[PDB]
């Protein structure tokens, strides 16, 4: 069927359930408690699920290597700061992304849901896999959900060559008469957990491939100037880290360290509108999936076979892998043994 | 001193004061009440001193037309329609822009003010100029603040060639130590009242010059496919229209009328984050100021003269023309003395 990557004979189907399994058991093997090991899982499978995998399972050693470093808190105590019936502030205690996220987008829920509006704001956590896992809790409940974070520096700003921004992404979930709208994206042209593209930044700022890691910057959305707009993805990414690092006290791409860091302080933004307190939900539902179709039933380009709607390639990517198994990486799926061996439990 | 623009001999300076109180006689002669059309000006000026032209004093004869054909309303009942603690949905009753979304900010900020968050969503409104322009009310309290709103249709779905989308722009103020910061973009590459770039639309989709208002199109930030992340630019378009024109029961892009007709039914969505509820603004205000010191200060690129923080060219622009007088192109100029013919007041 439909699937968003390239996958060949470097690739080896793994059944969903048995992926998922197997990050638990190392997860708890570590001692993070079963809940939250199921909570990191399922954000995980649901990125190689949907095609992600920079942010998937391949990502399962930096949390390992957090939590054998301490830089990963495994009983997390989530404070509250500040709040208010539409509203909080919280600090993730160092606990792992996931959970912390987690925790952060129920209440913005519930606040949501009692209140019509919900905003959550978290400092002092990890990384949080995709963005896109967390806004879609909220559509699943029947509301608007608006999740970012910021991250490392890797993205340089318009007419800079430093590494200063984060690749901090901006999702948004809302309900349809079938699956949810989802937009996931970074505001770099590509995640730099992407480079196995287009943010080109060489030594001085040129492109290359892999003069990238060796000093090299990620580009902003909208290109290398200022003629294409690489000004706005620039933007973007601090609108991010000003609702994330800066409103929660917590603190900014540039000063956001690796996972196995202690105080990695890596910081989140959870939004959620329950569209019932405004209009009726069925009638919004209607309303944007009329929207979609339209769009999709558009006059399309001669080059291109279809007009796809945020989320759609990813849904359908995720149906495949379901009954067809998930693709993981020959070099991937080696390393992921050796995690198994190292910390003594069946690997895949 | 430092200009956004280029200016020549094709312009004429025009004292801030002078064109502002131009544009108040022209709308109190329609019948604009004087507060309202203050409101207006104030807008419309705003736009000419940060240098968008776009948007400024040149769509005068836009809101004019629109007002002697019925299709802004003199005097409108602007209604809540819902409302909570922290939110409103507001029906503009076909008012103009800038009044309607004045009133809804100000709603939003009184309600963060008092609870911590303010997210005011308005249908059944008019073009409001520019989006910075609301956020800016909010910063100006100490306060975070957030402004969209969608517009005719104008730009083509990745995979597609159809004007469907509208440039949809987003606008985040912050104060900060000394002037707030200021994101205000279109979320196309580039806004349809600058061709007077980089939307290459054409007939089938290429470029040109005038090939786009002839069933041209403007192309999504990010550009023409899916490499660069042209689908990144669509889906920020849709977020728009999502929590514009779906959410508030108004309409998407697509249907949204030009000014002159009834029921343009253009959508804003305005959002106030009270940054006191979460930390200390004083703190707030070092912190982010100290970000945009480390920014601007990062190691310029050889070909790039300067790091610029968004608002800074246009606080800067402004600065310039507040003293040294607005420059109004000549072919506009005229446009506005015939207006002053028509309506029967004095010109420029
Ligand atoms: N934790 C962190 O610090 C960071 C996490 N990330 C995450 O990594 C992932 C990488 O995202 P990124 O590479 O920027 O995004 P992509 O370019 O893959 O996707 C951008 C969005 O556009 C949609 N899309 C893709 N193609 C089309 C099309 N032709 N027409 C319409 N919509 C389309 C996608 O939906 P679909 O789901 O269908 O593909 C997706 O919502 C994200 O999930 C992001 O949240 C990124 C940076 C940092
Ligand atoms: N009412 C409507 O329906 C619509 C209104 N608009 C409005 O029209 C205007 C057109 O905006 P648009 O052309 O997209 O934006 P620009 O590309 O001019 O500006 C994008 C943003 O980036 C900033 N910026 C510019 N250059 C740099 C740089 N080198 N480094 C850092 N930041 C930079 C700007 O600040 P600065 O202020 O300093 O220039 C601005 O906030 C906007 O004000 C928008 O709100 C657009 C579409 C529709």
């Amino acid at each position: 069927m439909f699937e968003k990557g390239y996958v060949d004979e470097n690739y080896i189907r793994v059944p969903k359930d048995r992926l998922f399994s197997f990050i638990v058991r190392v997860l708890t093997k570590l001692g993070v408690p079963e809940e939250d090991a199921k909570i990191v899982a399922d954000n995980l499978v649901m990125a190689d699920l949907r095609g992600v995998e920079s942010h998937g399972v391949q990502r399962l050693k930096r949390y390992v290597d957090g939590i054998i470093s301490g830089g990963v808190n495994l009983h997390p105590k989530i404070r509250v700061i500040r709040e208010g019936p539409s509203y909080a502030l919280i600090d993730g205690d160092e606990g792992l992304g996931q959970v912390v996220g987690y925790r952060s987008m129920k209440l913005a829920i519930k606040k949501a849901k009692d209140t019509g509006i919900g905003i959550v704001i978290a400092r002092n956590s990890n990384h949080y896999g995709i963005a896109g896992y967390y806004a879609l809790m909220a559509a699943e409940e029947g509301m608007i959900g608006i999740s970012m974070t910021n991250s490392r520096p890797l993205v340089a700003p318009t007419g800079g060559i430093e590494r200063i921004l984060g690749t901090n992404p901006i999702a948004l979930a809302a309900p349809t008469k079938d699956k949810p709208f989802l937009l996931d994206m970074a505001t770099s042209v590509v995640p730099i957990g992407k480079l196995e593209w287009a943010i080109n930044r060489e030594g001085n700022i040129t492109t290359k491939v892999e003069e990238v890691f060796n000093g090299g910057a990620l580009l902003p959305l909208g290109g290398f100037g200022e003629l294409l707009g690489g000004h706005k993805g620039y933007g973007l990414s601090l609108m991010v880290d000003i609702l994330s690092g800066i409103l929660s006290g917590g603190t900014w791409s540039k000063y956001v360290k690796n996972t196995s860091e202690k105080g990695s302080n890596v910081c989140h933004f959870f939004m959620v509108i329950d569209i019932e307190h405004f209009i009726p939900l069925e009638e919004f539902k209607e309303k944007i999936s009329q929207m979609i179709e339209e769009i999709k039933s558009s006059r399309k380009h001669p080059e291109f076979e279809r007009i796809w709607i945020h989320g759609e390639k990813g849904f359908l990517t995720m149906e495949t892998r379901l009954k067809l198994g998930i693709p993981i990486y020959r070099k991937v799926l080696e390393e992921l043994n050796e995690i198994a061996k190292r910390v003594g439990v069946e690997g895949l």
